[PDB]
């Protein structure tokens, strides 16, 4: 019939993934450290912002419901689907997220809570289109992460950086992201073979070309012009096609949602919204 809840192991990373139940005493950091969700043995949803409480889930959190809960068999809980909700019986209710109008049911599956680097918790339909380096976890809303928008020329030799991450097209020919610890989290093979130009291109496709516009290496990630490449300062890299749906500051239903800008117009890692 349907997806099935299972616990949550992720305690101390800044993301929970859909359909994983978060218990009491369970929480997310952000990327810095800086702010900690934490789900409270009271049964109070807390925000703490470098250990003092600034934010706590209830009715007067603007788009968000709070509904009966009947079930008195029902432990203390917060967990996504689509929307999140926080199973309380203590106080008898169901505290939940009214998030903007969903556009397909596999987004139940996409939609995952973010704990972002500015202090906002934010539901995010997540797709990684590409993921280079899969055994390094994927880590949402750092100010570290480099983000390129599609139409984004890998320049050889610039050295990229995140952190003490790098992402580089190398005189080589080769296109390396460089872990923190100085070793090759990923590579494209295309040293030695006449690469020219290295490009995140605006079909959302990152290719590595060769003489005569030949095609050396792609990530087979064409025909997603809302995509943009992520390296982490974790050395990991990968393309994701994602957009948030709800936010406890910032969001409003009918607002377009975008992502803040450096003072050198460069994107980063952190979703805002306005008209
Ligand atoms: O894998 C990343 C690595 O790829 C290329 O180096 C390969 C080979 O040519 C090297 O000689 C050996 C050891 O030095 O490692 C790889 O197999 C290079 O493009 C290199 O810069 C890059 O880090």
């Amino acid at each position: 019939a349907g997806r099935t809840r299972i616990p949550f192991n992720g305690v101390g990373t800044s993301v929970l993934p859909a359909y994983q139940t978060l218990s009491a005493g369970q929480y997310l950091l952000s990327p810095n450290q800086r702010f900690k969700l934490l789900l409270q043995g009271d049964g109070n949803l807390v925000i703490q912002d470098n250990g003092a409480t600034v934010w706590v889930a209830n009715e007067q959190q603007p788009f968000s419901s709070t509904i009966p809960l009947r079930n008195k068999k029902a432990p203390l809980a917060f967990y996504v689907q689509y929307g999140a909700f926080l199973d309380d019986y203590s106080r008898r209710r169901v505290w939940l997220t009214d998030n903007s109008t969903f556009t397909s049911n596999d987004q139940w599956n996409r939609t995952h809570l973010v704990l972002q680097d500015d202090g906002n918790i934010v539901l995010v339909d997540s797709l990684a289109l590409w993921n280079g380096t899969p055994a390094i976890p994927l880590v949402p809303g750092a100010i570290d992460s480099l983000l390129l928008a599609p139409g984004s020329e890998l320049v050889q030799g610039v050295v990229y950086g995140a952190g003490a991450s790098k992402l580089v097209f190398q005189g080589d020919g080769n296109l390396v992201a460089y872990g923190p610890n100085g070793a090759a989290t990923w590579n494209a093979g295309t040293q030695g073979k006449g690469a020219v130009r290295a490009v995140f291109q605006g079909d959302g496709n990152l290719v590595v070309y060769g003489a005569g516009n030949a095609v050396l290496w792609h990530s087979h990630t064409g025909g997603h012009a809302s995509a943009v490449l992520r390296l982490q300062a974790n050395g990991s890299i990968a393309i994701l096609d994602e957009k948030p749906v709800w936010a406890r500051f910032g969001f409003q239903p009918t607002y377009r949602h975008i992502r803040k800008i450096n003072p050198d117009q460069k994107p980063i890692d952190i979703w805002t919204w306005h008209f």
